[PDB]
């Protein structure tokens, strides 16, 4: 296995200037004629000419219409293309191929394949080599020029980069059609569409230079009436840019196109951004809440990326937190904007601290921009794409807004056009970090260490107030433990917004203030501070760490009541849940240890159970805001707070805290649940995709979050309220009444009556699939059969297999089955869905990446099955690759 090395980057000897491609897709096969206008470049040194080219059948290649001799003057082994040096030019020469590859077949959904009818591309990282011969690397920049033809009845629609300037018959039923793209640029952004598509279309003015942008949104005919809200997500994101960031598209047409068999969410090819199905399609009628701010989102990240990643693009893979860390980061100040809901921040911090911490704290760990790779299919982290945007994020909280922006249009003016390093970015901010502390000797050096250093921060503080000085001082220490990638942990530029509330009036005592820890620890004293304050502290979230704030639940709870700041409020319900889950969980834990007959628990405490029921009954509270305050921290979250996790213990921990506060707050949550229905279900607009209203379906979420906590408590009677929210249109709704019924003797009759409502939908059959799977049932293995046997059967579409699959290992009870068959059943169907799609193979290892945070009989029985896998003869280079880094082989 071939490791790539960051610090191993040279500059190729060689430079493509101009690609000229026809692709003729036939019903067999298709035939990749393409010619290459090449150079030497100035760090030549008489080497071989490599390209690579994975899959490949070779009809023919030539260099300046010569052909080549197999043997002689090349070799091919099915991954590189050798070209003796003494046969290649030694001044601007032409290279010429064609190539055999196979589309239908192409199951592994990377290079050219065939989605249902249509086919499509798939080219990030390196998947252009799996079309034709390339030297395929980022800094590899070309002028594009590219004809497609394939069958006229068949694939009516052809799309391409650049501008469409042919369109012309062939003999016996074909078509083809001419797009060139004279911009450079890197072949991972090169992409080819044909199918039967239909589209929804409209006209952007842009605000400054005033130029006509065509904006095409493509689906199959089954599903064009749910591409209304994609386009509104579109025109919203191109306004944004335009008003934040004063960045306007300066291309003729941007293409939207949905398939529905996609590794990911979606990519941001030039002019030609192509999307999981799951990703675009939305409508009211057809699905979940949660798909408007997906599409939402990610249209506006794809959107985002033609500045950041594709005007500015990357030198080489190891900087792809340089475009996907800042696409995030530009990404999540739309949906703030766009959403005006506190909870789209706290979903990003949620997802953080669950998910990617987990990561940080496995034996995957890696810094934002990893030293080495093997597999780039397996690059895509939450850490190069989640933390990347945390520490994106941290520059605009250092610099604030004005000299953010100013830092932001220097990035982008330097480096428009060309290839870029995460040091440009630094330095660009930097920049404006100079100016903002009127100080020519400031620097952001230290800052680097956000992208080489990997591991979570742990900042924790101690306090004290003179009373008679009216002096307020925060102490602060910051400390990353070591691991495999540094023994030694430096310190960070760690930005602290804080405020400080007065505890008898809930008011602010300061101005807005960001601590700017530097150093291992630091005092920052405050004075004419009149009373001891409760310090609000990581405002907004403003740095990714562990926050230990050092405060009482008394505290806690005046905050979570009464600050101003949203994470911080958050923060600090999590912090008095996380104290009594570990509470709770040792208690708990010792009993079963010690085999007892009788024991003591904790209970909840009761202020804090009255602080929910005061923030609930408020009417004038955020109902996203109450959702998750009456939820407890997620699974994920949880684990990296306790060595030797026994997930029954932790399931018991879970089941009687909610249950001590549903015994006090279960009439208050139905009181609730009844008064919300009017707005939360309001019909008014359901007949209307371009009117998404972001704090109505946060109304549903709250009823819904409260509909499962009595149907978990067996609320009296409360079966009836769940048989009519099965008959709600919205399919947030019936789809949450058929998980909670799983309590009832009900459930397979909304089983029956809710797959009825959603098979004749892919995406919403998809929805159900997951509702079935994250279903808390007893049964729930036989259930997963069932689904294996009359729906899922032996389809290889990601979002299917993931769909039956993926929630169910979030059973904290079953999934964990001490027996070990979950963990068996999840790596059978890793190493079937191995064989085909390596890359989605290893999405499903996901389960696992906490093996040695559980307890020593599921570490020993997950370790089991990831060995096993890993001795499968026909293992892919992602998998064992994966595997073997995450058991420390
Ligand atoms: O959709 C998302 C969610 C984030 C990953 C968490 N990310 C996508 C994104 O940033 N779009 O701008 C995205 C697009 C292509 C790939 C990709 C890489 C490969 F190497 C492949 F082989 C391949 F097929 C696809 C991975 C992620
Ligand atoms: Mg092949
Ligand atoms: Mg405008
Ligand atoms: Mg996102
Ligand atoms: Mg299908
Ligand atoms: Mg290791
Ligand atoms: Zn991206």
């Amino acid at each position: 296995p071939k490791i790539h090395y960051r610090k191993d980057y040279k500059p190729s000897g060689f430079i493509i200037n101009q690609v000229t491609l026809n692709i003729n897709i036939h019903d067999q096969e298709t035939i990749v004629r393409s010619v290459l206008d090449m150079d030497i470049s100035k760090h030549n040194v008489g080497e071989d000419l490599v390209f690579d080219g994975v899959g490949l059948k070779i009809n023919e290649i030539s260099i300046n219409n010569k052909k080549l001799v197999e043997g002689e003057e090349y070799t091919y082994d099915n991954e590189f293309l050798t070209i003796f040096s003494k046969f290649v030019p030694k001044s601007k020469f032409a290279f010429s191929s064609e190539v055999i590859i196979h589309p239908e077949t192409n199951y592994a959904l990377t290079g050219l394949y065939k989605s249902k009818n249509i086919i499509v591309s798939q080219c990030e990282a390196t998947g252009f080599r799996r079309i034709t011969f390339f030297i395929d690397r980022p800094d590899m920049m070309a002028k594009y020029d590219v004809t497609v033809t394939a069958d006229k009845e068949k694939y009516p629609v052809l799309l391409s980069n650049g501008d469409k300037v042919n369109e012309f018959e062939i003999p016996g039923g074909r078509h083809g059609a001419r797009f060139n793209d004279p911009p450079l640029k890197p072949c991972y952004l090169f992409a080819v569409v044909a199918g039967d598509l239909k589209h929804l279309s409209a006209t952007y003015i842009t605000k400054y230079t005033k130029k006509k942008v065509e904006l095409y949104v493509f689906s199959e005919e089954k599903y064009v009436s749910k591409l209304q809200w994609a386009l509104e997500c579109l025109k919203k994101s191109m306004a944004f840019d335009e008003d934040y960031f004063g960045l306007e598209y300066d291309l003729s047409r941007l293409n939207l196109v949905a398939v529905s068999d996609f590794n990911v969410g979606a990519m941001e090819n030039k002019g030609l951004n192509i999307f999981n199905a799951n990703s675009l399609l939305a409508s009211k009628k057809n699905s979940i809440d949660f798909s408007y701010a997906r599409i939402l989102t990610v249209v506006g990240h794809e959107y985002f990326h033609q500045y950041t990643g594709n005007r500015v693009t990357l030198r080489d893979w190891f900087q792809l937190t340089l475009k996907e860390g800042l696409t995030v980061h530009r990404e999540n100040l739309f949906s703030e904007e766009m959403t005006k809901t506190v909870t789209t921040r706290l979903s990003h911090v949620d997802l953080l601290r669950s998910v990617q911490f987990l990561e940080d704290s496995s034996p995957l760990s890696h810094p934002i921009r990893p030293e080495s790779y093997v597999s780039m299919e397996n690059f895509y982290t939450t850490t190069v794409y989640d933390k990347g945007s945390e520490v994106m994020r941290m520059y605009l909280t250092i610099l604030g807004e004005e000299y953010y922006k100013k830092g932001f249009d220097i990035y982008i003016k330097k480096n428009d056009g060309n290839t870029a390093t995460c040091e440009d970015f630094n330095y660009a901010m930097e920049q404006a970090y100079k100016m903002k502390k009127a100080d020519n000797s400031a620097n952001l050096n230290q800052y680097l260490l956000w992208f080489s250093q990997s591991g979570t921060p742990h900042v924790s503080f101690k306090y004290n107030y003179d009373a008679e000085k009216k002096q307020y001082s925060i102490h602060v220490n910051q400390y990353t433990k070591p691991d495999e990638n540094q023994k030694e942990k430096k310190p960070l530029f760690i930005p602290i917004s804080v405020g400080l509330i007065n505890p008898e009036n809930g008011k602010e005592m300061i101005s807005q203030t960001t601590l700017e820890l530097t150093k291992e620890s630091d005092t920052f004293v405050f004075n004419n501070i009149a009373v001891k304050p409760i310090p609000s502290l990581f405002r907004g979230f403003s740095a990714p760490v562990y926050i230990e704030d050092q405060l009482t639940d008394e505290e806690r709870i005046l905050l979570l009541k009464y600050d101003s700041d949203a994470f911080v409020r958050y923060n600090s319900c999590t912090n008095i849940y996380m104290k009594q889950i570990l509470m709770n969980y040792n208690e708990f834990l010792k009993a079963k240890n010690e085999k007892l007959e009788s024991f003591q628990l904790t209970p909840v405490n009761a202020q804090f159970i009255d602080a929910i029921k005061y923030l609930l009954e408020d009417p004038h509270a955020d109902a996203g805001f109450k959702s998750y305050i009456v939820s407890l921290p997620q699974d994920r979250y949880i684990i990296n707070f306790v060595s030797n996790l026994d997930t029954d213990v932790l399931a018991d921990t879970k089941e009687y805290i909610y249950k001590q506060i549903g015994d006090k707050l279960n009439d208050v949550y139905y009181k609730m649940f009844k008064s919300l229905e009017a707005k939360a279900d309001d019909l008014t607009y359901f007949n209307d995709e371009s009117h998404v209203d972001f704090d109505q379906m946060n109304m549903r979420t709250l009823r819904n979050t409260l509909l499962s906590l009595l149907s978990k408590a067996q609320y009296p009677n409360i079966l009836n309220e769940i048989i009519e929210h099965s008959k709600s249109p919205y399919p947030s709704n019936w789809l949450t009444s058929l998980s909670v019924s799983a309590y009832f003797d009900k459930y397979f009759e909304l089983y029956d009556k809710t797959y009825k409502l959603s098979k004749d939908d892919e995406l919403l059959l998809q929805e159900w699939l997951k509702t079935v799977s994250r279903s808390d049932r007893k049964d729930i293995y036989e259930i997963l059969k069932k689904l294996e046997n009359e729906v899922l059967k032996d389809s290889k579409n990601p979002n299917d297999i993931r769909a039956v699959y993926l929630p169910f290992t979030n059973n904290l009870r079953r999934f964990h089955d001490i027996s070990g068959k979950g963990y068996k059943l999840i790596a059978e169907v890793i190493t079937k869905t191995d064989k085909f799609n390596p890359m989605v193979a290893t999405q499903l290892c996901e389960p696992f990446k906490l093996w040695n945070k559980l307890d020593t009989k599921r570490q020993e029985l997950m370790l089991n099955e990831m060995n096993t896998m890993l001795q499968e003869p026909q293992i892919s280079n992602n998998l064992k690759e994966y595997l073997l880094r995450l058991t420390n082989k």
